[PDB]
C-alpha cells in the first residue's frame, strides 16, 4: 500500500550487495532490499538502458527489460550472473 525502499534487505556476496547498493544509489539515493521493490527497477524509461549497460559490462548475460522483471530481485539476478555467468 506505498513503500519504496526498506523492503528487507539481507545480502550475501559481493555481486549481491553491491549490485543492491548500485541500485538503492542509482533508483534514487535511498535504500532498497534484495527483493527491491520489485516494480521500478526495471523503469520503462532510460533505466531499461542504462541496466541494460551494466548488465551487458558487469552482467556478460547483457538482456534488457527479462532479468529487470523476470527476475527483479538480487536474489535472481546473482544466480544468472555468479552462478552460470
Amino acid at each position: 500500500m506505498g513503500v519504496t525502499e526498506a523492503q528487507y534487505v539481507a545480502p550475501t556476496n559481493a555481486v549481491e550487495s553491491k549490485l543492491a547498493e548500485i541500485w538503492e544509489r542509482v533508483l534514487g539515493v535511498s535504500g532498497i532490499g534484495i527483493l527491491d521493490n520489485f516494480f521500478q527497477i526495471g523503469g520503462h524509461s532510460l533505466k531499461a538502458m542504462a541496466v541494460a549497460a551494466q548488465v551487458h559490462r558487469e552482467y556478460q548475460v547483457e538482456l534488457p527489460l527479462k532479468v529487470l522483471f523476470a527476475q527483479p530481485t538480487i536474489k535472481a539476478l546473482a544466480q544468472y550472473v555468479a552462478t552460470r555467468s
